[PDB]
């Protein structure tokens, strides 16, 4: 048992190993006629099935602690995690809108007519710049809590 | 307030609308000199920012209820949801492995190095067929609970 | 304002991102339709950037200082540990590439009628990688922890 | 033991050898039936693992001395090194901006939407020309110090 | 007046500026009807002609001092500079030869005319590895001398 | 054997040509049909080359020395004149490119309906080139002459 932050790291590593072992397995699922396989399939397969039951553990555990650890007044960490996702979705939105009012937009390859922004880019960028500050604050606050919380 | 199943539907619809309004906004964000907005950007933008705060509500709520309703002896619905994911990941695994063992590459010379199943496909398919039955049982059991549970 | 070294690393990252983004904007906006003005004011955007720069360069300098002054373990500064971590990655990458070159370059390999042979036990290489990987992750995590209980000098 | 400048050179050579041995190893990692290793893999592998622990030494040493040698009033050499990087980043910035203001793209009708400089390139080039002089001074001052400093 | 090392740096910068001004000039040499010179051609041209007479000075000076400064027993720095070039030419030679002996290209039938090394690559690599050590020593010794020598 | 500096310049050129050529041969011959021997013996060819190298490097060193020691004119070594000649070429190239960029980039230029304008009198530039060209040729010839009445140190 350990801190929730440590757990998030382990999950990541495991799913990486899984993805990698998963790859190996397939390559090694067919072999040069004459001989044997670089590693042993049946062995690699079990190595993987073991990661699986191991990963699935961290997830449920991580899940339970997220939804039980208090992040702030009336907000579980699970609640804050999803607000963070939403803030990103939101930042992406304004950023795309803005540079669509200016960037790939203010190209006029050859025309005898002008292009026009239907909204104020100056304003949109502000709205994005804001949603960005908020994301980063929340993210950092969460990373902090992650590192001072015991995995249930 | 309503049943958790109804909530899952609403989320889906909203994110679809969002994606769609998101699209519209961008198309409508430019123009040339003398046309008009075919729909009003600033209006569509607010329509969207309203979906956002709404979606984010259903999510937190859906989240909260998943992690609080009993699915079975010592298993929250949040716990069962992630097992279901794992079972899919797992079924995909065996299925790919299997049809990779029954994958041919026809060669033209008997004197050309053949590859051969390093494993018994019959066995793998069983393992997949099993992981598939399990997924479907869990999924159905979850769909049932979803429909007899009040969204917190 | 002063804070933890972890927070500082985050701020650097954000700033260089903004910089890269502002840098982009500036260029797009450096020419404009004959009639109008810039969607955003160049000279303004330029100063916004030159301000990030002197900011960023501050965090770096500070981050640098504290890395080379906080101790990570018996006779190892954090700067020392940071570079060991880099080396461990370099190392893990090495064995991983070598291994799947002993196995991968095998199956999508043949269409001819001679066998392909490996000049080393892939089983062994993978161990060596698997090891270098565990070590990376330990060090990384240990560093992330220290990062979060250290005041930026 | 030697001067910091000499150390910088050795690092560079080693990483070059490494990259080169790394290459060789891979080429030499396979074969068909009755060949031979152009050189011996297991040998080449150790040659490499030895460079690694060697390089990693110079780095740790170079690092230490950079962050301990005084470059000027209140500035370590490590501090100056990063200013130099920043000055380059900066010079690049103005140079790109400038020749993007003098980059020219020409139309067919005089009735075609022209973009035109949004800034006095004359000014930008000055700012670049300046950031360039500063880079070179710092760089030279650093190269100097590098050659009259004992590697810790 | 300064150290020969500083002079080498200045040459490099100048030829870079030259190349860059040279570029600008050409871009700015034309236009359609009612434009303007991003910068002033005739001005830029003189800026350049001034670098030229400046560069040509450093070269003549650098040249003189190289051929007058003693590098070692019976060797001017000019002599050492050309040995260093030769050592590089030489290192390149053996490196190319070697990885041309370990360059591998594989056939289909075992009944297909194989080429095989015509030399012990092991040996060639040694000869390269040696020519490489020698280059680096000389180079470093030269960089050193460069930094403790007054430009004539 | 000792000779005139001109002869030496010729020998350098020939040698580097042979070198380049031998260098080529070596590589082609570095692998051979499984059955046979090399059309020419590698190890032999390799030494032939290593011998040119120590030869060449001699002429260079010697040529170098004599260039920086024979006088070309009042206060100008031949090494000094050699580099002025390089500069004059660099210079001639400059004006020539600028000029035909003021004129050439004009005719194969248009398919549209706006005129192209030059920001400088091509007439003037060509003069400046034409001049730098005369100077190059004078210097070059003067050097070629000196080269032929000078003993290689």
């Amino acid at each position: 048992a350990m801190y929730l932050a440590e757990a998030l790291a382990q999950r990541v590593e495991a799913q990486r190993r899984y993805s990698e072992l998963n790859q190996l397995l397939l390559d090694v699922a067919k072999v040069q006629e004459g001989d044997q396989p670089a590693e042993n399939p049946h062995e690699i397969l079990t190595e993987l099935e073991e990661l699986t039951t191991r990963i699935n553990d961290l997830v449920r555990r991580i899940n339970r602690t997220n939804s039980v650890t208090e992040f702030s007044e009336g907000m579980t960490l699970a609640d804050a995690l999803s607000v963070r996702d939403a803030l990103l979705k939101k930042r992406t939105l304004y950023s795309d809108l803005a540079d669509q009012l200016t960037s790939r937009q203010d190209r006029y390859s050859r025309s005898e007519i002008k292009y026009v922004a239907t909204m104020d880019a100056r304003e949109i960028r502000k709205k994005a710049d804001l949603a960005a500050k908020e994301y980063r604050q929340l993210d950092v606050d969460i990373q902090r809590l992650n590192w001072q919380t015991e995995l249930q």
